[PDB]
């Protein structure tokens, strides 16, 4: 069943420089040329990989090997020609799999199959490579619980509404360029979803079956509306948004619409009451600035300002060290 006999050399089970090396130091044995026997496969719980030239097709020589106690497999680091981990049948009882992410300004590039052969997997984590095509609606891995793909420039199309993983309570999506997300239908047990250092602007999907979910973090997007079905579970200090541009005649003040404010004074989000409302100059010139909670709008006294074009913002939730950006959101006033 392509089961190499044992005993033998590491380098004859696994025929690949890299990967023999690799598998030298995960058994232990000093020289590729060490012999092992399937006692010495057996006693292994983990496989390490870091060996730059092993490619998608050195590593299916993997299923030359029975690894009966493997629960997790860590690569550590790879080169541009290893792509994917292969779906092999010697790994029955594979609990884990994890890239870990690459060095600084180091591109490298992966796909994720529809695995078959890990049916007890419960983590997989991807995060800071490039995903290349989609995330595979998962058909054989019906305990998967956890699932990291953050930094992998993922877009709303390679998301599918998960089908087949019921039992997945947290799943990582920041640092992608999310713009919309999938209301999903059978995540009744997701308790963590991280969406921080996306593309959501605006407005996003009211998650209607997220039965379990205690943490959905939307750090770092662009929303002016938070998703009410999920509020008590978001967390934001940092925002930066637009609000529609306006016209007014002199002498009159501005009002905007800007429901994240008062949503997250509702839920104790808000690390700092006070809105400071400003336009642009050399040095940026306030304006004082007033809250309507019954209207969730923001007023800004811009009656004396001569007839011109406005650059303006308002800003929120500004605790310089522990926030970093704080809330902004811009437009631009016409006054004549």
């Amino acid at each position: 069943s392509d089961l190499y006999p044992l005993p033998a050399p590491i380098i004859d089970v696994f025929p690949d420089e890299g990967l023999a090396k690799d598998m030298a130091k995960n058994l232990n044995k000093d020289s590729v040329n060490d012999v092992i026997d399937q006692d010495d496969l057996d006693a292994l719980t983990g496989l390490g990989f870091e060996t730059e030239t092993i490619t998608n097709d050195s590593m299916q020589l993997l299923e030359r090997a029975m690894f009966n106690n493997v629960n997790i497999v860590s690569v550590m680091e790879f080169g541009e020609d290893l792509t994917e981990f292969p779906d092999i049948s010697t790994i029955p009882h594979l609990n884990t799999l994890f890239f870990n992410t690459p060095p600084e300004g180091v591109t490298r590039n992966l796909s994720l199959p529809d695995y078959q052969n890990y049916p007890e997997m419960v983590t997989i984590t991807m995060s800071g490579s490039n995903l290349i095509g989609a995330i595979p609606d998962f058909t054989g891995m019906p305990d998967l619980s956890q699932l990291y793909m953050a930094d992998m420039m993922i877009t709303s199309d390679d998301v599918p509404d998960f089908h087949t993983i019921p039992k997945l309570s947290t799943l990582d999506l920041s640092h992608n360029q999310l713009t919309n997300l999938p209301d999903f239908q059978n995540l009744t047990n997701l308790a963590e979803l991280n969406l921080s250092f996306n593309n959501l602007t605006n407005t996003m999907t009211n998650f209607t079956n997220l039965s379990n979910l205690n943490n959905l973090n939307l750090d770092y997007n662009h929303l002016n509306e938070l998703p009410s079905n999920v509020l008590n579970s978001i967390f934001i200090e940092n925002q930066s948004g637009t609000v529609p541009d306006q016209i007014i005649k002199q002498g009159e003040t501005c009002t905007i619409q800007l429901p994240i404010y008062f949503q997250l004074a509702e839920i104790n989000m808000l690390v700092n009451p006070t809105v400071l409302g400003s336009y642009s100059a050399d040095i940026p010139v306030e304006v004082v600035t007033t809250t309507n909670a019954d209207t969730e709008s923001i007023t800004l006294d811009t009656s004396e300002l001569s007839p011109g074009v406005y650059n303006f913002n308002v800003q929120f939730n500004d605790a310089y060290p522990i926030t970093q950006e704080g809330c902004v959101y811009d437009w631009v006033l016409t006054v004549n």
